[PDB]
């Protein structure tokens, strides 16, 4: 599913990611905008050979479990395939995880790059949330 970005914030905020860790919905929004544009079935294979899944391009070094990365972990207690669905309740608990592992969302290397002290106010803004 590649969602609009007002019906994503609508849905990670029903899903309580808005401020979660402190982020705003905004920041979020921006993450997602940039790991997958907004779609839910985004896969992207890293140098290691794990891979990322989803809105929020989560990673199988850690996170979840594809069965072909090597000496990994799945912290999500998720098939990595889950973080596919058009339904974001996967993506957003295993995100819950993820940023509060220590570094928040500096997890995301796009959104330290691409949203971190940007107005990130402006990808909510106009949405009836
Ligand atoms: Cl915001
Ligand atoms: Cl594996
Ligand atoms: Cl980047």
């Amino acid at each position: 599913k590649v969602f609009g970005r007002c019906e994503l914030a609508a849905a990670m905020k029903r899903h309580g990611l808005d401020n979660y860790r402190g982020y705003s919905l905004g920041n979020w929004v921006c993450a997602a905008k940039f790991e997958s544009n907004f779609n839910t079935q985004a896969t992207n294979r890293n140098t290691d050979g794990s891979t990322d899944y989803g809105i929020l391009q989560i990673n199988s070094r850690w996170w979840c479990n594809d069965g072909r990365t090597p000496g990994s972990r799945n912290l999500c207690n998720i098939p990595c395939s889950a973080l596919l669905s058009s339904d974001i309740t996967a993506s957003v608990n295993c995100a819950k995880k993820i940023v509060s592992d220590g570094n928040g969302m500096n997890a995301w290397v796009a959104w330290r790059n691409r949203c971190k002290g940007t107005d990130v106010q402006a990808w909510i803004r106009g949405c009836r949330l």
